[PDB]
RNA sequence: GUCCAGCGUCGCUGGAC
């Protein structure tokens, strides 16, 4: 039972306490040493890596065996902490430990009253001192003597030796004995440090302990990493060898055995130093306490709100669940325990100055992951520095957040779930930035649509259409450098990470994937069709050329905003969904009065003209050859009105975008390959399933997004906190509007129940389903369907569709001259063109199969 | 300049037996960890500044840069008359 | 509508009446 607070009379960085909070482990380690001197090889390894915080603990247990309070008669004196890297180089390791000892002793003598006591103990321990000094000599040495001798056959006076000659290991042996009489301890403690600067300073220590400090009063504890001490071992053992020997038998064969020699020799020399049973681990708060469905052995209670009882504060597991759900816009379950589990297994250092950093801002500002995101950075800079992110303070933006996204995932080599930002890498470096990354796109991306489907439709989908192209030119692994130059080109082509509209974004995103042509050569695509641009000889039914003139009203405005011109060896147009998500977020942003919208709606309907990409044959040829809106700009202008007060309350998370994309794009693909199959001469005006037209998928593909979105904002937007879905399964519509009424009816029914609507909560899609500009798309003149079995299930659709708009939308004179089977109007709301239009590559000149 | 000084501390002896591919890439990435611990180590993350070039100075022609420098062509040359470096 | 002309491995595109 422990409790651990925020706010503390001197500000604390890191919020450390005093001791930390690892006194179980701390006591159990001292209760092992005390317990190692009472026999009437002392060697204590403490595991750590990358800095956490081992020299605060070795610290910890200083502080606790030098100020004890005098309770047992076995006592520990702990000599100041000896670095190995600080310490000047060519002096020996016993000279510094011997150096250290005097500064104890000859205080503690100074420290006596009696006189006679002290006289009498300082003749003694500076003889001992002189006879080591005589000794020192033989430690240093290039050569032997014969003068040296003499000296060895000196037999000692006063000291009994049971072994002659000069023995310097008997010297220091029968002087820390006397060290300890005149303490009147009964062990000493010498604690190391690391080695992670000089690699090859630990040898002069590995040598010294098992030659000098090999007694009953010495205790040793030594931290360091067992990577850095086992080359150093392993190293030094072949350098033992014959030098010509290892130059004469080389014949791969006799190699054999001296691998093999070498390391059964380390393998045995590293458990005679480190027993196993004298090796202590730090272990990180989530092994402690933290995981589900287990009581830990123990608990961590922490206080965010100043001064409040050591009795009602939070749990540390929901001490940090309350911030990562609300700071990235998650709600619960297997979305939201990962980020906290893995922030569970960071040191317990870094992870209390983030949480103070929070708490403290938090308290004092009454955005939140505004206020998450600098809490993070000032405590992972390092990792971000090292990943090559943006790791700038300031001069934040949408667009150098696209790079920073493109930039992970190219590191993480993994381009399917690129853009969840789960951090599963399998490296520490990385799984420390997706958390960061993941709070940028929260702190952007809340309150806001237009920069809402500019970083999906931008930052989110280059990851997924780049891995269609990988895949055929520069692969990866065989050649490094030509796939790292294919990505440079990638991103300055597109220019992902600097954008100017992402409109433009949809006029460069069709030539590139325009350049893979399947087999057939048929002129659609994946979320677009190929529309001809000059007539063609001979029309098998009413087929011609476009005609753009032929539209009139809104519905002309939701033509001239959807058509690219290609510009490759031969001039290509296209229709493509993408570029009305990108219509939409440019009109999306003006915020202005009319006169604004009157320029900021014509510039979106206008030409453009587009390159084809470098890596393309033709990228060298196709330089050579190269009021009636009064009433559709009204029309937007309340659209306008009302978002303002639904754009306040959106809040999109991280995953929402993952999944929202990941269902468009496999719908979206699906629908391609159906609908090129079954078109025939006379498959105009649908009225069937098999029969199919230019209409009927350009209408199907934005269909296809809306359902996307519909299902997941009710699944993971976090505005609510329930499903209103029921307990079934869902699929993507591919042929019929079916699963898009089912889906929909179903929300009107168990939402209705609780008294709610569609824009307190589950704002998102109400916003998208009631815009101008994609009206026109939803219900053209020749992609619906006519059929007894079917046509309630539509009929009934256009009421739904009406009923969460709340406004009339297709007139019945209108509505039934759709499905009217008969064979001078006007329509201001409505296609009348795409329903003959002329599609690239139709070399199916076979009619419709009966049964 | 680190990492050559970090090679100096492995015995010369090893370096020539235990050359195969799996053991040269096995130190190949702890040189490097202990390269980038040093140097993180010594000079703090938060602390770096880095001096920015003639191109943040400026800007694009279009875009905005935080700074505006003009030059000289002519001894005693008015500051009006100066022009920008583009 | 027919023609001239142009690009691609017939397909596609440009111009005029």
């Amino acid at each position: 039972k422990i409790i651990i607070n925020l706010f503390a009379p001197n500000l604390p960085g890191s919020t450390k306490e005093d001791d930390l909070i690892q006194k179980s482990l701390r006591d159990q380690l001292v209760e092992s040493i005390r317990n190692s001197i009472a026999y009437p090889r002392n060697v204590f390894f403490v595991d750590g890596t990358r800095g956490a915080g081992k020299t605060t603990f070795i610290n910890s247990v200083v502080k606790s065996l030098n100020s004890d309070q005098d309770d047992v008669k076995v006592n520990i004196k702990c000599l100041p902490t000896i670095d190995p890297t600080k310490l000047p180089r060519h002096e020996p390791i016993l000279v510094t430990v011997t150096a250290r000892l005097n500064k104890m002793v000859s205080d503690k003598l100074k420290g006596y009253w009696a006189s006679n006591d002290y006289r009498k103990q300082k003749e003694q321990w500076q003889n001992h001192l002189a006879q080591l000094q005589r000794g020192l000599h033989l430690l240093t040495d290039k050569e032997y003597k014969p003068e040296y001798f003499s000296d060895a056959l000196k037999l000692d006076a006063q000291l009994d030796y049971s072994i002659g000659g000069q023995d310097l290991s008997e010297i220091f042996e029968e002087l820390v004995k006397r060290a300890c009489e005149i303490l009147d301890c009964k062990a000493i403690l010498i604690t190391f440090d690391d080695i992670d600067t000089q690699f090859d300073a630990g040898w002069d220590v590995l040598e010294s302990i098992r030659k000098f400090f090999n007694s009953r009063k010495l205790v040793v504890v030594a931290t360091g990493d067992l990577r850095l001490y086992s080359q150093l071992i392993r190293g030094k053992q072949y350098e033992n060898y014959s030098k010509t020997l290892l130059e004469q038998e080389k014949e791969s064969v006799r190699l054999a055995e001296r691998g093999y020699m070498v390391e059964h020799l380390e393998q045995q020399y590293l458990l005679k130093l480190f027993p196993v049973q004298k090796r202590i681990q730090l272990k990180t708060m989530l092994q402690l306490v933290g995981e589900k469905g287990k009581a830990g052995k123990e608990e961590i209670k922490v206080k965010t709100e100043p001064g409040m009882q050591d009795i009602d504060a939070i749990d540390v597991r929901q001490a940090i669940g309350d911030a990562v759900r609300e700071g990235l816009n998650l709600r619960e379950g297997s979305d939201a325990d990962m980020y906290v589990n893995e922030l569970l297994k960071q040191p317990v250092r870094l992870l209390m100055q983030v949480l103070q950093d929070f708490y403290t801002k938090k308290y004092h500002a009454t955005s939140v992951p505004n206020l998450l995101r600098n809490a993070l950075y000032g405590s992972m800079l390092s990792s971000i520095y090292r990943a090559g992110l943006n790791y700038e303070q300031h001069r934040f933006g949408m667009d150098s957040l696209c790079k920073d996204i493109f930039t992970y995932v190219k590191q993480d080599r993994d381009f399917n779930t690129g853009f969840y930002l789960r951090p599963q890498s399998e490296s520490e470096a990385l799984r420390n930035c997706s958390i960061y990354l993941a709070s940028q796109v929260s702190e952007n991306c809340q309150g806001s649509l237009s920069k809402f489907l500019q970083m999906l439709l931008v930052g989110c989908g280059s990851v997924s259409i780049f891995n269609q192209f990988v895949t055929e030119l520069a692969r990866a692994e065989n050649d490094r450098e030509k796939f790292e130059q294919l990505i440079s080109e990638y991103v300055a082509y597109m220019s992902v990470g600097r954008i100017e509209s992402a409109s433009h974004w949809a006029n460069r995103c069709c030539a590139v994937v325009a350049n893979s042509p399947n087999d057939e050569k048929i002129g659609v695509f994946l979320g677009m069709v190929q529309l001809n641009r000059k007539s063609r000889q001979h029309m098998p039914g009413g087929y011609k050329k476009f005609n753009i003139d032929t539209e009139n009203g809104l519905a002309k405005a939701a033509m001239a905003s959807s058509l690219s011109t290609v510009a490759s060896n031969n001039l290509m147009d296209f229709c493509s969904v993408f570029n009305l998500i990108g219509a939409i977020a440019d009109i999306s942003a003006c915020r202005c009065e009319r006169s604004a919208i009157t320029n900021a709606f014509n510039k979106v309907i206008a030409q453009t003209t587009c390159i084809v990409p470098p890596w393309s044959e033709a990228a060298v040829r196709a330089e050579m050859k190269g009021t009636e809106f009064s009433d559709a700009i009204t029309k937007v202008e309340q659209w306008l009105k009302n978002v303002n007060e639904i754009e306040i309350g959106i809040r999109p998370s991280a995953l929402l975008i993952g999944k929202v994309w990941s269902r468009f794009y496999f719908n979206l693909n699906n629908v391609a390959d159906q609908h090129k199959t079954r078109l025939y001469r006379n498959a105009e005006h649908g009225r069937m399933a098999s029969q199919s037209n230019a209409a009927k998928i350009m209408r199907f593909n934005v269909l296809a997004f809306l359902h996307a979105v519909l299902v997941e904002e009710s699944l993971y937007h976090s505005v609510s906190d329930r499903e209103y879905i029921g307990e079934g399964l869902r699929l993507n519509p591919v042929t019929s509007v079916d699963e898009f009424e089912k889906k929909i009816k179903i929300i009107g029914e168990k939402l209705k129940a609780d008294n709610k609507t569609w824009k307190n909560t589950h704002p998102l899609f109400f916003l998208l389903i009631s815009c101008p500009i994609l009206h026109p798309f939803i219900f053209p003149v020749g992609g619906i369907n006519c059929s007894v079995k079917a046509l309630n299930k539509e009929t009934s659709f256009n009421k739904l569709i009406d009923e969460i708009v709340g406004d009339k939308l297709l007139s019945d004179e209108e509505w039934d001259y759709l499905t009217k089977n008969n064979d001078q109007q006007i329509f201001q709301n409505t296609i009348t063109s795409l329903n003959s239009s002329t599609i690239v590559g139709a070399s199916y000149d076979k009619d419709t199969p009966a049964r």
